[PDB]
């Protein structure tokens, strides 16, 4: 037998596909520990099949997690501080674990979100392979190794607010105000990245949750930066990620989508971690119901500055047509029939869905590489409409028509249905991610 250790990054972003991705490895005869914070764990009952080992987090906690918030903007916090301090007791937990391992057993590899480049050293410290699970998209890491190119253009200075419209330089998928936000968190962003970007090339390869079809464009890119192989598998079609959701599924939900038309229902949500203000939520409902359509919205508590969760709302504005919810099932949302298109923030994990259950999108953004994935999708792939400018309910409501409803929307409609036929066939054999992942396996085994 042999063992796989993973280790995520404890959001909802990236538990998500380390745990598809386990759970796909388990699949192939892997045994599956996963080292989890306890921060933020997912529910280990779910996986009576793999071992949970609670790490880095536990009582009492050091001074420099013990009290950050738990919700919020800056739970974020705790991936810099453990990069930089959780490399002993990481090492520690996989000597007792190798320690303790039966006989015929032996640990494959190591398996971290890309963002735990701390993780390198400790693995090669115990003559451990690691790789490294993307959870974001290739064009994202493209974008990444490019930051020298943007930052001696000017693109990385906020002060600096001229070219905003215009083509990125060597980079004309993007416009410039797209670098601008993506990258607005400079001072953090550029120290991590330059290492998440240097212990990636270090690793003994790269897993991506994508697929060729997808990203074509960017392949190049990964194969002359990454030295060592890249797999890219598109984790949505393998399975949902609804075993490892944070809170809980509302679920109530899908008797009502059972009441719909097919194709008639705009999903809403956005994300797991944005907020906004009480005039722009209200101008999002207003645009919701300006549209005429049905829809579903995810309004996580907390979402709204600074009410619990939606009480600027006024009782029974507006509809018949329209629901409010704290949590859905996302995919298995995406995949019901009364569903017609996608609002969101453009998560990459959302976005994935939504491609592979052949979800056309609206796309708004709250920075990070969610402006990249809009304007790639948007643009590239044509799956979708990108709100670039805010949120007024007139724009809003035209976006929703023009890919529910307009006969000039079509395309996009059919864009999306084509692209969900693309992911479905690189999961058949000779397909790109079916041959990713049968190389991913012997790969694996061969490390052994
Ligand atoms: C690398 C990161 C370092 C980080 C430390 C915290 C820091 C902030 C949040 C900046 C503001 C101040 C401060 C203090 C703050 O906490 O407010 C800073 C930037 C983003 C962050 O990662 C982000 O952390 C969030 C939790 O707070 C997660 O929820 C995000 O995951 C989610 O992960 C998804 C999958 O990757 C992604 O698609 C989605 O947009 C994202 O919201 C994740 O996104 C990462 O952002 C990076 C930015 O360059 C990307 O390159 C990575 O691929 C991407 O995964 C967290
Ligand atoms: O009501 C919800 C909203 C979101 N999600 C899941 O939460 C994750 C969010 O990840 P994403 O990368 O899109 O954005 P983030 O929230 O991390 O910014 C995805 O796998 C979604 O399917 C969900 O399961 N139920």
């Amino acid at each position: 037998r042999r063992r796989i250790i993973l280790f995520p990054v404890p959001f909802q972003g990236h538990i998500n596909p380390i745990l598809q991705l386990a759970n796909v490895l388990y699949s192939k005869g892997f045994s599956i520990t996963i080292f989890h914070t306890n921060f933020n764990k997912p529910k280990t009952s779910n996986y009576p099949h793999f071992t949970f080992r609670f790490i880095l987090d536990n009582d009492p906690q050091d001074e420099r997690i013990s009290n950050l918030p738990t919700h919020g903007p800056l739970a974020g916090m705790r991936i810099p501080i453990i990069n930089e301090h959780g490399a002993d007791e990481l090492r520690r937990e996989l000597e007792l674990l190798m320690l303790a391992s039966e006989e015929d057993e032996e640990v494959s590899c190591l398996i971290t979100d890309a963002l735990w480049y701390f993780a390198q050293s400790v693995a090669d410290s115990l003559n451990l392979r690691r790789l490294v699970l993307m959870t974001s998209s290739l064009f994202n890491f493209h974008a990444h190794v490019s930051l020298p190119q943007f930052d001696e253009l000017g693109y990385l200075d906020p002060d600096d607010k001229t070219r905003l419209e215009e083509q990125a330089s060597g980079f004309p998928m993007l416009k410039v105000k797209d670098i601008k936000s993506a990258y607005s968190n400079w001072q953090i962003l550029k120290e991590i990245l330059g290492k998440m970007i240097k212990q990636t090339k270090a690793s003994s390869g790269v897993i991506w949750n994508s697929f060729k079809e997808l990203e074509e464009s960017e392949l190049e890119t990964v194969i002359r930066e990454i030295p060592a192989p890249s797999f890219l598998i598109p984790l949505p079609k393998h399975l949902t990620a609804s075993s490892s959701s944070l809170l809980d599924h509302d679920r109530t939900v899908f008797q009502w989508l059972d009441q719909q038309p097919p194709s008639s229902v705009l999903y809403v949500s956005f994300g797991s971690t944005s907020e906004v203000d009480e005039k722009d939520f209200l101008e999002i409902a207003r645009g919701l119901v300006d549209s005429k359509q049905s829809f579903l919205w995810v309004v996580r508590p907390g979402f709204v500055k600074g009410s619990t969760w939606v009480e600027p709302l006024p009782d029974g504005f507006l509809g018949e047509r329209g629901r409010i919810v704290k949590w859905v099932p996302q995919q298995e949302v995406l995949a019901h029939g009364a569903i017609g298109a996608f609002w969101t923030h453009s998560g990459w994990n959302s976005t994935l869905e939504s491609v592979c259950e052949g979800v056309p999108m609206i796309f708004s953004d709250f920075g990070l590489d969610q402006p990249l994935n809009a304007r790639y999708m948007s643009d590239v792939l044509k799956v979708g409409v990108y709100l670039e400018n805010g949120w007024e309910r007139g724009e809003i409501a035209n976006a929703i028509r023009r890919v529910m409803v307009d006969e000039e929307g079509e395309y996009i409609r059919q864009n999306a249905r084509v692209l969900k036929q693309k992911a479905d066939v690189s999961l058949m054999k000779g397909g790109s991610s079916y041959e990713s992942l049968e190389s991913l396996v012997s790969y694996i085994s061969s490390l052994t």
